[PDB]
């Protein structure tokens, strides 16, 4: 009960600030993710042992593969993390508790492939889960480990309070879909902008944590540049290994993830951040004011990519 993670001071200051890099020293993550919890949420939100358990149990349950790593779990946990300390009193203990475990559970398992890779190919989980495939699987991912003996972190709560925040974590997970953003941000904007947004409905605050999920996933563009590019790095690792594999099967792969089209990577960034990173981060910021940091470091990011592209870097 009286056992605090404590960080040296350079991470216990910079943890706070939503362009905080955890580091490349694996062994500090889960510390790291302990301590936000404990701050974010509290020290008897969880059993220690068994969150500890649960973390180790996440941590091997995610693969060797660029991108979507045990890094981007916990890197995805800090920037949920960030958001809910700038947003002290909009947010239940549940959706505390639900959301940080959300993030650290949201990309379970995963194989460094998208969802359309997996319905060419005819993966198994695409017959299983028709849409959002690799997401639902990430979901039962989760419950498989909540239920292992020992882990779950959950045991304290009321059987009502366990259904809202497995529902919570579920919705949550979901909607790192990104292909279910467009429409989720296209709905905010209206609710926001007609004044008909409220956060005292449920179907609302499903929508903003929606955004929230989006916002955090896609957290590497709201970094500091060095930060971004070298995750651009390993982003495309993954998409270019997919590419390599539509062309195995017979299909030209669209240019993101061709190898051979390396060269228009930096306007490929633009549009993304124009169509999706940009566009995520400006509601998200008129929904939540508080998260404008994410937002002024995304505008930074796009003016590199378009230094990038007048060949000034
Ligand atoms: C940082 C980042 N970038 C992404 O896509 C960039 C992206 N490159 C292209 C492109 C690249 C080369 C040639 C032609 C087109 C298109 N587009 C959308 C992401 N997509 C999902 N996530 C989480 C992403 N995060
Ligand atoms: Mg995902
Ligand atoms: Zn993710």
């Amino acid at each position: 009960g009286l056992m605090q993670f404590t960080l040296p001071v350079r991470l216990c200051k910079e943890i706070e600030l939503f362009h905080f890099d955890i580091g490349p020293f694996e062994n500090m993550w889960p510390g790291i993710f302990v301590y936000m919890v404990h701050r974010s949420c509290g020290t008897s939100c969880f059993e220690l042992e068994k969150l500890c358990r649960f973390i180790m149990s996440v941590k091997k349950n995610y693969r060797r593969v660029p991108y979507h790593n045990w890094k981007h779990a916990v890197t995805v946990a800090h920037c949920m993390y960030a958001i809910l300390q700038n947003n002290h009193t909009l947010f239940t203990d549940l959706e505390r508790k639900g959301l940080l475990i959300a993030c650290l559970c949201h990309d379970l398992d995963h194989r460094g492939f998208s969802n359309s890779y997996l319905q060419k190919f005819d993966h198994p989980l695409a017959a299983l889960y028709s849409t959002s495939t690799m997401e639902q699987h990430h979901f039962s991912q989760t419950v498989s480990i909540l239920q292992l003996e020992g882990h779950n972190i959950f045991s304290t709560l009321s059987s009502s309070e366990y259904e809202q925040v497995l529902e919570i974590i579920r919705k949550a997970i979901i909607a790192t879909d990104l292909a279910l953003y467009f429409g989720n941000r296209k709905q905010l904007e209206e609710m926001y902008q007609t004044g008909s947004l409220n956060l005292n409905n449920q179907s609302h605050r499903d929508r903003v944590i929606g955004l929230m999920m989006t916002a955090c996933d896609l957290c590497s563009v709201t970094k500091l540049w060095p930060v971004t590019k070298l995750t651009a790095n390993d982003i495309y690792a993954e998409f270019w290994a997919e590419g390599d594999e539509m062309k195995k099967l017979g299909i030209q792969p669209i240019p993101m993830m061709d190898r051979d089209k390396k060269d228009e990577v930096p306007q490929g960034q633009l549009g993304f951040y124009n169509a999706v990173a940009i566009p995520c981060y400006t509601t998200l910021t008129q929904i939540l004011p508080p998260t404008e940091p994410l937002l002024k470091a995304c505008r930074d990011n796009l003016s590199q990519w378009e230094k990038v592209i007048r060949g000034e870097e």
